[PDB]
């Protein structure tokens, strides 16, 4: 199959094994701690919002809201395979500081309040000494993000029917889905939505905006990340703004004159059918049991 | 006309003003320190090699050699507008920081702590680090060396290429043949990968040119490597081409990029028009004063060989 072979050139399947992070080695106790932090709403100043609120592991790693400039929450699933870390920005700033964990935390908290709160919870410091042995002061923000990152690295979705197809089985997806794939290649979609994550590799001067929703940029210095399409069927709504609710409308907008690509409604349906093959196996995550406040834990602040 | 409006969609001209670096504010003394360090060969263990050796401001910010796995040196000119920092790697690793390009370059020829100890042994350096990073007890550090350099790098931009005058409205700034090259570049789909203010350097793609004058071809990286699609600004003057530097002639690099593997075929006539367009992307080359560097003391480490 030409189509299969062309697919195997542009994409690779998600490995079952969590990828190693260089300079952040995974260990049981570090992965455990990262899981606790991920579900602990005390990392928000109000004590109500955890990472799981906006990146819900039960809803495709996102929260099925438009936004929470406001942005749609991208999935945490397979985010460890994204090269491009942010929805949009100017070239120079995406080039030259804060990564996504820190940025996310600052949405509803201050790093220093976060760390002072963790220190006030007697169960946390012993877990940080186990997870970061050797350090005199292991409860720090950088260590919070390290622990969370080794947990996020286990939030991968191997075994999507498309991945079975990449590994050699032509029958793992329906031939309607195969027609959508063929269309996805020939129309040019794959140039931007490529590699092991089927996107997340780069930025383009191409946002979807209003004035109806259309692809555009005026000569404007902002560029947008072309997202991974993995699990796109269950991470609605779509695009940086979350303004477009249906996958089919998303596919149709992407059939813009501005990126080459003309597509019929019939083409769209086949493409959607193909995009439906990219839903992998969803991680089964245990809700952690969190250590209790002390009398000295800071009070919630409503915002 | 229409070809113009499409080009204004995809590309953006280089600003004349150095871009502001988040958390790395430019100041006259930080810029001056960064220029000194850039031209100081004592940042290498041999004391012979400076940033300017591999990224020569005289030669389009590169060194016109294949390689110095070994990689061709990308230009420093406008590098402040590259989002993608490296030639290639796996997705998960490019996602992480194994250090940025300054640290990694230094590691080609030296160790960071030897660099720092060398700078402290040069009496004229510590005071300049004090002026450049006020309020810090110990300002001579590896991170401060990179910060000083980066604000110096931020001045190494090339505004006013003929193509940028065209972006700004003037259709006569490039030849009508250049304009046909432009039309081709867009229509064959080149611009999706070589877009924005830097006309590339925005992303990684699972295509590298490999050993197959067409011994070289685009081939997929079903191993798990992706390659940066580079900025094509000043491409006419930063030969040889591709991550390995193996293709010397621009026109050959263009033909190679006419790959069916990327849904593209171009005639030889086509290639020539595209080359003509690419030649419009050379900007004004920065005029950089070679610094006068402070002298060793008697305790400055010896060169190694
Ligand atoms: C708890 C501390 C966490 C963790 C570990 C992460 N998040 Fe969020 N997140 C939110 C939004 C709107 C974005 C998009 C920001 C933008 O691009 O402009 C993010 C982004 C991320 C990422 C990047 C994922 C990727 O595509 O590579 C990651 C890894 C990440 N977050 C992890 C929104 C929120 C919230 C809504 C209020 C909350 C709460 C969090 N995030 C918290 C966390
Ligand atoms: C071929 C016609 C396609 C198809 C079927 C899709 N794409 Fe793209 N894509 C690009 C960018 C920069 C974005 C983000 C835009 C924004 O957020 O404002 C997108 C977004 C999508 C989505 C939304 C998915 C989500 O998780 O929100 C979908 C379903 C989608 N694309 C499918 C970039 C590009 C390109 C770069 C030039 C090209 C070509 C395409 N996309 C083409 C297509
Ligand atoms: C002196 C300290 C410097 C500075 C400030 C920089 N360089 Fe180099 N450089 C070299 C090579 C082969 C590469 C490519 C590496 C790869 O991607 O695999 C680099 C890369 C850079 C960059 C990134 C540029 C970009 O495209 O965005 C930058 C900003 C950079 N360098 C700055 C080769 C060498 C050398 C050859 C021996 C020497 C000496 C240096 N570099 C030194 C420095
Ligand atoms: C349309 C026909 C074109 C033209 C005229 C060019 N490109 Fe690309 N390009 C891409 C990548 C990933 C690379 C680096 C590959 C490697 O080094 O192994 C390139 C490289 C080039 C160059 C060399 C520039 C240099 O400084 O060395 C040139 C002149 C060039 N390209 C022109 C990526 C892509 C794409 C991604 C899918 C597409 C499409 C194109 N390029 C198309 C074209
Ligand atoms: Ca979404
Ligand atoms: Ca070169």
């Amino acid at each position: 199959e030409d189509v299969m072979k062309r697919a195997q050139g542009l994409f690779k399947p998600i490995p079952a094994k969590p990828p190693v992070m260089k300079d952040n080695p995974a260990s049981p106790s570090r992965v455990e701690l990262g899981r606790m932090l991920f579900f602990d709403p005390r990392l928000s100043a109000s004590h109500l919002i955890s990472c799981n609120t906006c990146h819900n592991v039960g809803l495709g790693g996102t929260d099925i809201l438009e936004t929470s400039g406001p942005r749609n929450s991208p999935t945490v699933l397979n985010a460890v395979y994204n090269i491009a870390q942010f929805w949009d920005g100017r070239a120079e700033d995406l080039a030259a500081a804060k990564g996504p964990v820190q940025a996310s935390v600052e949405m509803n908290n201050k790093p220093e309040n976060l760390v002072a709160t963790l220190k006030s919870i007697p169960g946390y410091p012993p877990l940080f000494r186990k997870a970061f042995p050797g350090q005199g002061d292991p409860v720090t923000f950088d260590n919070v993000a390290k622990a969370i990152e080794v947990f996020e690295a286990t939030l991968v979705t191997p075994d999507a029917p498309f991945d079975k197809y990449l590994k050699g089985n032509r029958k793992a997806i329906s031939s309607t889905a195969e027609q959508g794939l063929a269309l996805f290649l020939d129309k040019g979609c794959a140039a931007c939505h490529s590699g092991v994550n089927m996107g997340g590799t780069g930025y383009f001067p191409f946002g979807v905006r209003e004035d109806y929703k259309v692809t555009s940029t005026a000569a404007d210095k902002y560029v947008f990340r072309s997202p991974s399409l993995r699990n796109v069927a269950i991470t609605m709504p779509y695009f940086h703004s979350g303004k477009v609710w249906k996958l089919k409308d998303a596919v149709k907008i992407m059939g813009s004159a501005q990126l080459g690509i003309s597509i019929t409604d019939a083409d769209a349906d086949k493409i959607v059918t193909f995009l439906n093959t990219l839903t992998g196996a969803q991680p089964k995550v245990m809700h952690p049991v969190l250590p209790p406040n002390s009398d000295d834990t800071p009070r919630p602040v409503s915002n």
